[PDB]
């Protein structure tokens, strides 16, 4: 829209509030709206004499034409060149100073809290920290002397706006709404693009980003965004000038963004020899900032975060898959292409368009096919990439180093580029960086890798703000912090369990399936009773029972080898917990326990499954949560065939589940010196990442009230010190978990005609999960009763086992 650009920026340069149409603008974003006053360049973007003081300029008379100053008044004016005190007052560059612990904020009088400066680097791959260390001394000083992770995991897709906005909000893209760098919203009937004006409309941007959270709570925020044409040196000088403002106008939070190294990375690849110079240049910018802070006596006052959005992979246009090689109908689709694919109908008036036929035509068609198609609800749940109408139903997960495109003309265009990003967020090349330096961060401390969704909470903790509701786990990053830790309380248990005893006779049941229990001494008779009353429960429930965080009716069921929380509403366990020692033996299913299920005399027939429904349902079979293969004794093996341990399983999924239970659990116990396993169903028919209520379930076992899970989870816990057995661990724990999709075929696994040893593990790795993912999906809270700090437990709950080298 039109602006009066006739007015002036005099005494307004980089003003901290964005003035409306009646005026022309002088803020750091004015150029991006073509709204600056005519004299913005002249007054606000000075360049004369460059960015550095020289000996000749020391004690110059102030000339207001200069980009920066070397006059005696510059310190109190806050506009010296960042090297002024080095060149003119015999001081050292910050990077040449030994690091010294910052135990408290050393701030000028009138500072109410340490400022936070967020320095974001686009496309800064995690491995640049080591690989570029010789050319980035300032960054290396921040890293070594402050708090750093070896890498930080971005969100999917590993694109720029989704990640930058996740850093801003603590939200998954599905929640904040920036699901891609390009998007179509069918409700608005509008398109969002990198180029163009639509991206500036507020309706795209969900959640509450840090600058708003700060403003709403009375903390002044620096104008976060810089028009691209403003040179980095000017952005630095501007932040330092703002930090020199009076107490009642000075921001408490600042942001710097660099388009490098992403710009060069796309052209040259992540490690192209051309990459050295951009890394040197970013390091020089960091050194300007630190030297400038040091001049202002703020270098032991501010907290600095050095963070990236995502990494960068080698991708060249010869590694392109074309949908025109697969689809005969290729002109009837719209593709959002590149390092991910999203497909929809070109016209909503095409009644032929059929997603099922599209998926089929894209599935395992070429031997080394470098993408895989998914309906979005079938994507790995760790990606949290489905619950937004801007995400098309059909998704293509693209292999690292490749692109997908609709037709070969479209690519001639990725042949002028050698790098890209966007792939699955567990891919090593997509990982990025985190360093925190300052009074509130720890000193010379390495922390484990963590996800970028956690940072918003921490930025809030650094500024004294209450975060808006978000997808971080607040407290899981307390180990990065010297002070201002957030100490939450465990959620309160909402439903208390029943503990049913023996209440039903065998003949009350009509299961249609019933084992012929033929076997029939008081040493063992009291033993069986004590096991049913929970005498072995300390062995199998190592960390307390899970708490149920919603209103329901459920029963705790005790057994020799396993304990369960059985839902009377869903007719199956919510959780089954058991411990397998390193010594445990695997056994096979005896004939008196084949093709049959036993009534559980603690649970009414009306609250039990039955076998007739499985017989009648020609598509659905059943498996067991506690694995009968791992029963401790032949007497205990009967418990594994109780109807209360049965769950609905498609025969295709049974292949996966049996291999897990019969092969992998024991392998893990051998490798990890025992494991504790908690397994159960998940119902997420509306693909929102949250536990379904009973009225959301779309599929039941034929002719019954038995709901069919969308997924099966397992949480596998052992001692981080693997010289201690899982059931006698004195210290921190180790965990890996999965959320496997409960699918009626193995179309996902292109090698599934082979033996399970050639494909099931690969599937499970792709569907690796955090405990916290499982908690959202089940309304359960785990690790209630450990010896450990609750924040250490929150860290453990956010861990993801990625399987990357
Ligand atoms: C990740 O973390 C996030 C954040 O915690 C989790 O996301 C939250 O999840 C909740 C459950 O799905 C969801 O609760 C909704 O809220 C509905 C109100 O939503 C609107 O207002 C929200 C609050 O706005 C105000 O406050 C904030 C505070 O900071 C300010 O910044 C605001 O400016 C306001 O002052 C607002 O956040 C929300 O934003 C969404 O929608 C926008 C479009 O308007 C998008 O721009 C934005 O990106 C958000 O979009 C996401 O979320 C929506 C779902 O809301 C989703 O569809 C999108 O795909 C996208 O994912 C809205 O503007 C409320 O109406 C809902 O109530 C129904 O269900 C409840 C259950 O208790 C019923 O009891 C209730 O009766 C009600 O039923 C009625 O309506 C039904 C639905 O239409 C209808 O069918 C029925 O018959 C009834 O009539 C429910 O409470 C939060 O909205 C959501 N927040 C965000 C930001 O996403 C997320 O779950 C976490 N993920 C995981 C995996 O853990
Ligand atoms: N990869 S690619 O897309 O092929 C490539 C294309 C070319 N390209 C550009 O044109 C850049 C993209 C971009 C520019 C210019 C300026 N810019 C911001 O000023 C910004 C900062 C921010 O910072 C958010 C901060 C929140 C706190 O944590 C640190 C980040 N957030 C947001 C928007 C999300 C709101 C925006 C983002 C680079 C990327
Ligand atoms: N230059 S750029 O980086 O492409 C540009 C992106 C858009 N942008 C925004 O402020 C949006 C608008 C809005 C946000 C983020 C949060 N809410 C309302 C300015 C920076
Ligand atoms: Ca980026
Ligand atoms: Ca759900
Ligand atoms: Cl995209
Ligand atoms: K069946
Ligand atoms: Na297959
Ligand atoms: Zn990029």
């Amino acid at each position: 829209p039109w602006t009066a650009t006739s007015g002036s920026c005099k005494g307004r340069c980089f003003e901290l509030q964005e003035v409306g149409p009646p005026d022309c603008r002088c803020d750091n974003l004015c150029k991006s709206y073509s709204s600056c006053c005519h004299d913005f360049d002249e007054l606000c973007l000075k360049t004369a004499r460059g960015w550095e003081c020289t000996k000749d300029r020391c004690g110059e008379v102030r000339n207001e034409e200069n980009a920066c100053h070397c006059s005696e008044d510059c310190l109190s004016r806050g506009d010296c060149c960042t090297n002024y005190q080095v060149v003119c007052k015999g001081e050292s560059h910050w990077v040449d100073d030994d690091c010294e612990e910052i135990k408290v904020p050393e701030c000028p009088a009138g500072f109410v809290r340490p400022p936070l400066i967020i320095f974001s680097v686009d496309g800064f791959r995690a491995s640049y920290m080591k690989k570029g260390s010789k050319v980035m001394p300032n960054i290396e000083k921040l890293r070594s002397c402050g708090t750093h992770a070896p890498y930080m995991r971005p969100v999917y897709p590993t694109k720029t706006f989704p990640n930058l906005y996740t850093l801003a909000t603590g939200l998954y893209p599905e929640s904040h709404g920036i699901v891609g760098n390009s998007m179509y919203d069918p409700v608005f009937d509008a398109s969002f693009h990198l180029r163009g004006r639509e991206k500036f409309n507020h309706r795209w941007w969900g959640g509450q980003p840090l600058w708003i959270t700060a403003t709403k709570q009375g903390v002044r925020a620096g104008t976060f965004f810089w028009s691209v044409s403003i040179p980095h040196e000017r952005r630095i000088l501007t932040i330092l000038q703002w930090l020199s403002l009076p107490d009642n106008e000075r921001p408490s939070v600042y942001a710097f963004y660099s388009e490098q190294p992403d710009f060069s990375g796309h052209k040259y690849g992540p490690f192209g020899p051309e990459m050295t110079n951009p890394l040197r240049e970013i390091d020089k910018t960091v050194g300007q900032l630190m030297d400038g802070l040091k001049q202002l006596r703020l270098h032991r006052c501010v907290n600095v975060i050095f963070v990236g959005d995502h990494g960068m992979e080698d991708v060249t246009c010869d590694r392109t898959e074309f949908l025109s090689n697969y689809l005969t109908n290729v002109d009837d689709i719209t593709l959002v292409p590149g390092t991910l694919g999203r497909i929809r109908a070109k016209s909503i008036n095409n009644s032929k368009y059929d997603p099922k036929t599209i998926i089929a035509a894209l599935t395992c068609k070429k031997p080394d096919q470098h993408f895989k198609p998914y309906m979005k609800q079938h994507l790995p749940k760790r990606l949290h990439y489905a619950n937004n109408r801007r995400i098309e139903d059909i998704h293509l997960l693209v292999d690292r180093r490749w692109h997908v495109a609709r037709k070969p003309l479209d690519v001639y265009g990725k042949c002028f580029f050698q790098g890209d990003h966007g792939f699955d967020n567990k891919v090593n090349s997509m990982q990025t960086v985190f360093v925190g330096y300052g009074p509130t961060f720890k000193y010379r401390t390495k922390v484990p890798p963590f996800e970028n969704i956690e940072l918003y909470n921490v930025m809030c903790d650094l500024l004294g703000l209450k975060p808006a509701p978000n997808n971080g786990t607040h407290g899981s990053l307390n180990h990065l912090l010297r002070t201002n830790t957030f100490r939450p309380t465990m959620p309160d248990e909402v439903s208390r369990p029943n503990y049913p005893g023996i209440m039903y006779l065998q003949s009350e049941f009509d299961l249609g399936c019933t084992c012929d229990d033929k076997v029939e001494n008081k040493l063992e008779e009291l033993n069986k009773r004590l096991h049913t009353k929970g005498s072995t429960k300390e062995r199998h429930l190592l960390y307390g029972r899970p708490a149920v965080l919603y209103r329901t009716s459920y029963d705790i069921l005790y057994h020799t080898d396993f304990e369960s929380g059985y839902s009377e509403i869903f007719l199956m366990p919510l959780w089954t917990s058991y411990t397998i020692s390193k010594q445990a033996e695997v056994s096979s299913i005896p004939e008196h326990l084949t093709n049959c299920v036993r009534p559980d005399v603690r649970v009414s027939p009306g609250f039990s499954q039955n076998c007739l429904a499985y017989k009648n349902d020609k598509q659905m079979s059943y498996g067991f949560l506690f694995p009968p293969y791992l029963s401790s004794s032949p007497e205990a093996k009967y418990d594994a065939f109780l109807v209360t341990n049965m769950v609905p399983m498609y025969p295709a999924f049974k292949r996966v589940w049996a291999y897990f239970q019969r092969v992998l659990v024991k392998k893990y116990a051998s490798e990890r010196n025992g494991v504790n396993v908690i397994s159960g169903p998940i119902f997420d028919y509306n693909y929102d990442g949250l536990r379904d209520t009973e009225d959301e379930i779309k599929q039941y076992v034929e002719g019954s009230s038995i709901p069919v899970p969308t997924h099966y989870y397992s949480i596998i816990t052992s001692c981080l010190d693997f010289t201690q057995p899982a059931d006698k661990c004195d210290g921190p724990l180790s965990v890996s978990s999965f959320i496997l999709p409960h699918r009626p075929d193995n179309d996902e696994s292109c090698n599934s005609s082979e033996d399970e040893s050639k494909w099931v593990e690969e599937l499970m790795k792709m569907h690796t999960a955090r405990v916290r993912d499982i908690e959202h999906l089940t309304g359960l809270d785990f690790y209630r009763k450990t010896s450990r700090s609750y924040s250490e437990i929150l860290t453990l709950k956010t861990y993801l086992h990625t399987y990357e080298s």
